[PDB]
């Protein structure tokens, strides 16, 4: 496939210096659920976009970094104030690695159950980071799109690649359903797909939370299943 097997978790490679995480849940009553994340060499540090489910999980995420790539962690930033984005945030702490999400995110966080970041990031109106609150991120291109997923989520470019990615916001081009709605703001989160879209207009690979890399199809088929959502009544 691509995939390579590292204790309990996989990693793909995309482009030269970026590489796809994937962790399992393990919690007796779910199936082994999915979930992804990046890895950026950007030059002589590490970026991570995402912690595992679990500190363990994210612990191998750090070992496989330290023998794979050998470069010091300079920050990880998680994409919302859910479980298999931010599940692991005690381990990026106990490394010395600082940590960003959204403001609103770390505000969710007590009530999600999640360690918050020690960063906030903010945005401007049109969605994009304030760069103040996102320093030295190198080529990650970070993009609010609006509620849709959840009211927090986040997503990021990389630029000098062709990839973009979605996060929870983002199904694959064949998915059946937007997943878990229970935290999901209906009525923005077509428009909030379409931003995202509209936010990385050349990105050709969209890398997401639950399945497979895809093409921008994927983008397209999440805005209407959201549309079609926000139209039952
Ligand atoms: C527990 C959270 O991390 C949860 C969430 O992000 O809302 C997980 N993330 C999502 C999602 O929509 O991104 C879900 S549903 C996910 C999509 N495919 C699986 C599913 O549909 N299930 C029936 C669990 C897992 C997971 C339960
Ligand atoms: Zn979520
Ligand atoms: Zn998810």
């Amino acid at each position: 496939t691509g995939d390579q097997r590292f204790g309990d978790l996989v990693f793909r490679q995309l482009a030269p210096n970026v590489w796809q995480h994937t962790s399992y849940l393990d919690m007796p009553g779910f199936g082994a659920v999915a979930s992804n994340g990046l890895i950026v060499r950007d030059g002589g540090r590490v970026l991570v976009v995402d912690t595992a489910w679990t500190d363990d999980q994210t612990a191998q995420i750090l070992n496989w970094i330290k023998q794979e790539i050998n470069l010091p962690v300079a920050l990880a930033v998680v994409t919302h104030a859910h479980q298999d984005k931010m599940g692991g945030m005690d381990a990026l702490h106990a490394a010395g690695i600082a940590t960003y999400a959204n403001a609103l995110s770390n505000q969710l966080a007590p009530q999600e159950g999640m360690v918050a970041a020690q960063h906030s990031l903010t945005f401007a109106a049109n969605g994009w980071v304030e760069p103040a609150t996102a320093p030295n991120f190198g080529p990650l291109k970070v993009f609010y799109p609006g509620p849709g997923h959840t009211s927090d989520n986040i997503t990021v470019g990389i630029d000098g690649t062709d990839i973009a990615f979605g996060g929870c916001l983002i199904k694959d081009s064949k998915a059946k359903s937007l997943g878990n709605l229970g935290d999901a703001d209906t009525e923005h989160y077509a428009a909030s797909a379409r931003a995202f879209g509209a936010a990385f207009p050349k990105a050709s690979m969209i890398v997401m939370s639950h399945s497979a890399p895809d093409s921008r199809a994927a983008i397209t088929h999440t805005a209407r299943m959201a549309d079609k959502l926000r139209k039952l009544x």
